[PDB]
């Protein structure tokens, strides 16, 4: 829930992700802008020679009823994704750290 952020646009997230104090890592969930019914995880991350920036990971529906970045991981749910990155990046710009603030 804390970290589902609903219907915040693709630009507001990347304003709220790309604060300074952030670690690499903070994310949200949101709708997708493009796709109506998929998700977007979106992420900070660094690097040294562009700095900051957020990459989005667009989250799909399955026909269970599932979710998934990427085919070959398939989830039942959201909360599982989400607990799924934040252990281990698996493929991700980098592990799940911290919810994004406010």
């Amino acid at each position: 829930e804390e970290w589902y952020f609903g219907k915040i646009t693709r630009r507001e997230s990347e304003r709220l992700l790309l604060n300074p104090e952030n670690p690499r890592g903070t994310f949200l969930v949101r709708e997708s802008e493009t796709t109506k019914g998929a998700y977007c995880l979106s992420v900070s991350d660094f690097d040294n020679a562009k700095g900051l920036n957020v990459k989005h990971y667009k989250i799909r529906k399955l026909d269970s009823g599932g979710f998934y970045i990427t085919s070959r991981t398939q989830f039942s749910s959201l909360q599982q994704l989400v607990a799924y990155y934040s252990k281990h990046a698996d493929g991700l710009c980098h592990r799940l750290t911290n919810v994004c603030p406010t």
